[PDB]
């Protein structure tokens, strides 16, 4: 009931009373964001709850998340919370832990090099264009257009394309066997997971895999296909490919490759659509950012020029628009770490076993570092209060040696997609968008209803 | 089912075919000895089984027993398989993992130096003329006399002096509070866990805790008791003091003071009565041992003297008939130690997560190393023959950094019983005697029919 509940009152940390059993739970009603501005605002610097029975400790120091993001990565805070069901994808980047974890990012990080990125992005903007055909199509029907599916079939062409080599239009074919079988997927499980987490290991006896044993055959036999038809028959640059040449500390296995490549669908589906329609939401809502945003695109790339890996690095007003967004928006909510030993940090004891919470949301809104943190300014990014920003509070792809590994990849993504849809449209508010905009209730940083706008021709 | 049975078919290892879900479990009908011989004589040095989804790999080469055991102690091979509902018992040193253990470890070890043991033989040896005090009643009777009880409770009398001080002859007192409580322990449950291993967690959020919460708070709150009582008002020389004394690394916990001892009492009720009974049955179907023994006995101690440390460790003929017993009767009956990363130990990959076991019973009848196993022949361990065992063939106390630490007080405890009954008693064969003595048909090393002989006067 409350085992551990006591901790954090021996410890002297402040927090929310919790229930047996349920622990703190009940308080994300309002949300993991809200719980956690709210926490901090009564708590002052750090603080303390319970997801269950596990103590979760919550940090907002500067100097203590470079600690435990950076200085005792390796030590003492390598890991993060494990794990609902978790089948054969223990072998993700992810997921894996301490010294695998360690074998498969040293074995994927010269895969992210901005060397094999600039040799992607020829395929990348191919789809770029493909993106502004099918919303030609939904722009010349004058009527609203929801920006969650021409963006989310945007984000599959690319990642099946990049993963795989796949190419095909997403939107148009309703079902190429590789689409559909990547569309499987996929609240309010994941609550009764963390209130029973001692029911996890029975889910793995019962051969409930988390992911259905067809589609997980068949991306396993696609890759198998795609393995057997290339070797030989008989140059490629996509993410499969790149991990192949690497197979040839030790290499990858055949089951680690399709298990890394289920890491970059999941990364790219769910983020670079949500970014994008948050982006689009703040350029829409905000005319002024929005044509300062296509007068530089215009500079750079004349007569709509195609945006190239150089030219696209090159636009200053481009990446400031994308910070502020991810301010605003830090889809991960949050980063977390398990404590692996008895540890003193910066004048504070942490006890084996607590799970260390960066609020990035929480810090990205927090009033002592942000000038009206609500509204979008995409002026706190320019070169001249680009200095001033601390990098342990916005933290939008993490920090240290387990930060995002596909950053560059992600930022180049969405610029390309951003530049070629500012090129050809306009973006202004309709009757049906919400405004202002809300976040989504449930455990996932996405608008509560799907990002509705006006899209004009130039 | 058969989610991991295929490992050792994987590595080319031989081993009995599991069946789904059970694994080799339906093999231990026999026994866990008669198992680990008939795979012994059936696949050569080294063999695998499952212990339902737990594979476990058997060694029987000098050389690798050493690695595991000594030379990769720290690295690969610390920690022993886990783990039924633990309760509080985390913190036992026989059950604690890593580098918790190495200090629960090193804070123990100087308690059981022979220097602290010397100090403890005079306490010990007072229940000695209690033993032959409640077998001299039980004697002129004149009837056959269960050895279980008049061993057990003289292994109870020094184990409750040794660890706290409380002195009580339990025999003739059926309720001194602590005795009851000491007595309330303790198949079929032990295999359902081997093969419900995920069910264990359960029994943890039911706070189903093994140990009864009586008993417990009685320890907890007796140990509490003596802590206050002696600090103070006003030397003593329990396992208890030299543990308070400690905590004057890190030093132990309150609650860590009580896990220790519950485990020195587990350690010394079951074994040390089971042993000193399997000595005598030895000595009463030898009887030309048994006066052998007698005249050394007699020899080193004149008339009955009272036995010493420097005596004790004098009488190489009764070392001899310990070590032969232990030989034939290794109580522990397995050594076991987990694989904590994929390894490589004398020509063989060990992969993560498997259990590599030593079968000390198998290994000690092994005709390769011993002369018609199956006879008790006290003269292996003369001084002549003494050189020429191998250390890692014969480990009754297992070896290496986590062998027992107790052996010195194991070894001084039975001797000090089996002088002061051999200086007052000789012990024949009686008809209800099991002649051949057969061992338990499950989980534990004791005789299957409980040892009964005859005691006269001398
Ligand atoms: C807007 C897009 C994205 C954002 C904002 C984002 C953000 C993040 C954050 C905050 C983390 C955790 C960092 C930490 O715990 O310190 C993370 C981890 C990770 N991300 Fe991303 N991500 C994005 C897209 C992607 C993409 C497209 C990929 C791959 C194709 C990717 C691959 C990964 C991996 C592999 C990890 C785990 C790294 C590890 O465990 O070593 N992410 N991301
Ligand atoms: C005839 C009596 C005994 C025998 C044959 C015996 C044998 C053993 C064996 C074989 C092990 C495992 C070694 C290994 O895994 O390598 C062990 C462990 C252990 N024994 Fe004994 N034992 C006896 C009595 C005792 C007593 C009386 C105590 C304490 C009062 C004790 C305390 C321990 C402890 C604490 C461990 C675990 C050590 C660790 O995990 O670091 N034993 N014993």
């Amino acid at each position: 009931g409350t085992h551990s509940h006591g901790l954090f009152k021996k410890l002297g940390i402040p927090g929310p009373t919790p229930l047996p059993f349920l622990g703190n739970i009940l308080s994300y009603h309002k949300g993991f964001c809200m719980f956690d501005m709210e926490c901090h605002k009564k708590y002052g610097k750090v603080w303390g709850f319970y997801d269950g029975q596990q103590p979760v400790l919550a940090i907002t120091d500067p100097d203590m998340i470079k600690t435990v993001l950076v200085k005792e990565c390796y030590s003492v805070f390598t890991n993060r919370r494990p794990f609902g069901p978790v089948g054969f994808m223990k072998s993700a980047i992810s997921i894996a832990e301490d010294e695998e974890w360690k074998r498969l990012r040293s074995l994927l990080s010269p895969t992210f090099t901005s060397g094999k990125l600039k040799e992607m992005v020829p395929i990348i903007a191919q789809y770029g264009d493909v993106l502004v055909r099918n919303l030609r199509r939904e722009a010349e029907t004058g009527k609203p257009v929801t920006l969650k599916d021409v963006f989310g079939a945007y984000s599959m062409d690319v990642i099946t394309s990049t993963s795989f080599g796949v190419n095909i239009d997403s939107l148009n074919n309703p079902q190429d066997p590789f689409v559909e079988n990547t569309k499987k997927l996929l609240d309010p499980f994941f609550l009764s997971i963390t209130v029973f987490p001692f029911l996890i290991p029975i889910l793995e006896v019962l051969n409930i895999c988390v992911f259905p044993r067809e589609v997980t055959n068949f991306l396993r036999k696609s890759v198998k296909r795609m393995k057997e038809s290339r070797l030989e028959d008989t140059h490629r640059v996509d993410f499969l490919q790149l991990m192949i040449d690497s197979q040839n500390h030790k290499a990858l296995s055949d089951l680690e490759l399709v298990a890394q490549s289920i890491i970059f669908i999941f990364a790219g589906y769910e983020t670079t659509s949500s970014v994008l329609s948050f982006i689009m939401y703040e350029l829409a809502t905000h005319p002024d950012v929005q044509q300062k945003l296509q007068e530089e695109i215009d500079a750079v790339l004349p007569n709509k020029a195609p945006p190239t890996y150089d030219t696209v690095l090159q636009m200053e007003y481009l990446d400031m628009v994308v910070n502020e967004t991810l301010r605003l928006f830090p889809i991960a909510m949050r980063l977390e770490r398990v404590c692996k030993k008895d540890v003193e940090i910066n004048g504070m004891f942490i006890p084996k076993g607590v799970v260390v919470m960066i609020p990035s949301y929480a810090l990205h809104r927090d009033p002592k570092y942000w000038t009206e943190p609500e509204k979008f300014l995409p002026e706190r990014f320019s070169k001249k209060n680009k200095d001033n920003i601390d990098p342990y509070i916005y933290t939008p792809f993490g920090s240290g040696p387990r930060n995002c590994i596909g950053m560059r990849f992600a930022l180049m993504n969405m610029k390309l997609a951003l530049i070629r849809v500012l090129q050809n449209f306009s973006f202004k508010p309709c009757k049906e968008t919400q405004i202002p905009l809300k976040l989504s209730l449930g455990g996932l940083l996405q608008p509560e209803k799907p990002v509705v706008l006006k899209v004009e021709s130039r």
